[PDB]
RNA sequence: UUAAAGAGUCAACCCUUUGCUUAUCUUCCCUAUUUAAAU
């Protein structure tokens, strides 16, 4: 997710999206196989964010109590 | 218990034409008999 989903195509026109979901190279970067510095770089972008508001939320039995 | 919430509304010509048609052997055969008073 980026703002308005904007970014910059390549020359033959890609995103992304479409790179890294093409034929597998995401786990052929994650895993490290192209080297160490483009593995540092893509983890530092897994950060979590977090956000409830207009979420569902549910009670769950868990042995004794909810959740 | 993916809990809680929400107006789909409005309008319309389906019209026109038409030759179904010719022929034909259903044949042979046969034991229905046996009683009893009107309530």
């Amino acid at each position: 997710y980026t703002p308005k989903s904007a970014g910059i195509k390549n020359e033959e026109g890609e995103n992304l999206w479409q790179v890294l979901n093409k034929a597998n190279m995401f786990y052929r970067i994650y895993s490290g196989e192209l080297g160490e510095e483009l593995q540092y770089l893509l983890k530092s972008c897994c950060t979590a964010k977090e956000d409830v508001t207009t979420l569902p939320q549910i009670y769950f039995k868990n042995g004794e109590g909810y959740d």
